[PDB]
């Protein structure tokens, strides 16, 4: 994968002060964003909105509700691309845990917009408890 760049000289430092996991010690490294620049090719997606703090929003706006039936690669793709998007927005996580609930924050306020429909809903699902 080289079909064009997605982050900055400054960026690309702090990308790789992203810790994966919570308690381990392993860092962000391309291999990581280079792998879903070529996946959101096959998702209909061009790559050249990574590079945009813009794209990955819309990007992620569509797993985010895709993460109930998302395969593993729906999964690595959102975990990923969430790290990214924030280091777009000047955002500085401590890991790979703190970046996807730090996104869960900034969305929350937006989700208060359209909590139309959360609301006054009337339409009993299908119930489960298999954990």
């Amino acid at each position: 994968g080289a079909r064009a760049s997605v982050l900055s000289g400054g960026e690309l430092d702090k990308w790789e002060k992203i810790r994966l996991r919570p308690g381990g010690k392993k860092q962000y490294k391309l291999k990581h964003i280079v792998w879903a620049s070529r996946e959101l090719e096959r998702f209909a997606v061009n790559p050249g909105l990574l590079e945009t703090s813009e794209g990955c929003r819309q990007i992620l706006g569509q797993l985010q509700p895709s993460l109930q039936t998302g395969s593993e690669e729906l999964r690595s793709l959102y975990n990923t691309i969430a790290v990214l998007y924030c280091v777009h927005q000047r955002i500085d996580v401590k890991d790979t845990k703190e970046a996807l609930d730090k996104i869960e924050e900034e969305q929350n306020k937006s989700k208060k917009k359209a909590q139309q429909a959360a609301a006054d809903t009337g339409n009993n699902s299908q119930v489960s408890q298999n954990y």
